[PDB]
């Protein structure tokens, strides 16, 4: 319930991610790593990208193994491509183990770095179903429990250049307040969880809550935003607006321009651990409205479903329960409030027919 070794060992910079310190290889070879709880691989730098502050050198370390493939990952808007590979992993500010991971050495890239940014490769913290380049690749954590006695969950607060905590293997209980309420991870392949009831101020969107969820809900330290479908986005921008008539462009509300409370509070119901029973996560503008004082609106449309990212995330204390395929939420102490508001974790509700609200 204390490990102090690993608080503060997340740093970052606004809308670029957040990343750990790792070692690979033996002797090991330091490299900051983005914590991405929307991918699978361990991937990393290892060729002189211009970019790179450093990179993988596979040729100085004597516990490398070829794995004689390749891997090749289009996403959207960028690329990856590498060669696998397994060697000895380590986490300086984690607990004191080494594992043998597979790690992708990155040869080819494109809008994958970040001109200026200060991490060097990507860790894939979800599971081998989205595994490039298919789930019999075993992700890093999945190495990392097999191996050793790491319990089978980590923990994620991330504050917002920006700072959090990853806690591997476990809770630490000075990191939030009140009580963690726990989703089920519906399914084991990204961490997908459903949305039951959405109010914008207190009010419900009234819309057939499988739409929430279509055609996904995940849970995504990789991503800055608050992601919506269209047709939520839509209503969930109208309702905004609304709320917000005292005072801006239509580009705004399509993150095409920036804007240098009279901003509503957003509150995401999600299905509890009982039958009937849910609990609500409730943001702030704080979270929404990211400075870039102007500031970006960090809520946008998908076609890939709800993206629950650092908006979300910065909130709250947030428990990847992966032994009981569940998430935890907690107030995050450390999430920034005004005099007026602060962000909350709230249950129990009586919500029926939350299975409806999932998509098959
Ligand atoms: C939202 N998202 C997440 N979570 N992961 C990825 C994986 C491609 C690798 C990545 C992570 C972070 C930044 C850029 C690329 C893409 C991506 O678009």
């Amino acid at each position: 319930g204390s490990f102090v070794e690993m608080v503060d060992n997340l740093r970052g910079k606004s809308g670029q991610g957040y990343y750990v310190e790792m070692t690979v290889g033996s002797p090991p070879q330091t490299l900051n790593i983005l914590v991405d709880t929307g991918s699978s691989n361990f991937a990393v730098g290892a060729a002189p990208h211009p970019f790179l502050h450093r990179y993988y050198q596979r040729q100085l370390s004597s516990t490398y193994r070829d794995l004689r493939k390749g891997v090749y990952v289009p996403y959207t808007q960028g690329k990856w491509e590498g060669e696998l590979g397994t060697d000895l992993v380590s986490i300086p500010h984690g607990p004191n183990v080494t594992v043998r991971a597979n790690i992708a050495a990155i040869t080819e890239s494109d809008k994958f770095f970040i001109n200026g940014s200060n991490w060097e490769g990507i860790l894939g913290l979800a599971y081998a179903e989205i595994a490039r380049p298919d789930d019999s690749l075993e992700p890093f954590f999945d190495s990392l429990v097999k191996q050793t006695h790491v319990p089978n969950l980590f923990s994620l607060q991330l504050c917002g250049s920006v700072g959090g905590s990853m806690i591997i293997g476990g809770i630490d209980h000075s990191l939030y307040t009140g009580s963690l309420w726990y989703t089920p991870i519906r399914r084991e392949w990204y961490y997908e969880v459903i949305i039951v009831r959405v109010e914008i101020n207190g009010q419900d969107l009234k819309m057939d809550c499988k739409e929430y969820n279509y055609d996904k809900s995940i849970v995504d330290s990789g991503t800055t935003n608050l992601r919506l479908p269209k047709k939520v986005f839509e209503a969930a921008v109208k309702s905004i607006k609304a709320a917000s008539s005292t005072e801006f462009p239509d580009g705004f509300w399509l993150g095409e321009q920036l804007v240098c409370n009279i901003f509503p509070v957003i509150s995401l119901y999600l299905m509890g651990e009982v039958t009937n029973q849910s609990f609500r996560i409730t943001i702030l503008p704080q979270q929404y409205l990211r400075p870039v004082d102007c500031y970006k609106f960090a809520i946008s449309q998908s076609s890939t479903g709800t993206v629950m990212g650092a908006v979300i995330m910065e909130g709250f204390y947030v428990v990847f329960d992966r032994a009981r395929k569940r998430i935890g939420f907690a107030v995050s102490a450390c999430h920034v409030h005004d005099e007026f508001r602060t962000a909350a974790v709230e249950g129990p509700f009586v919500t029926l027919d939350m299975e409806d609200c999932g998509y098959n």
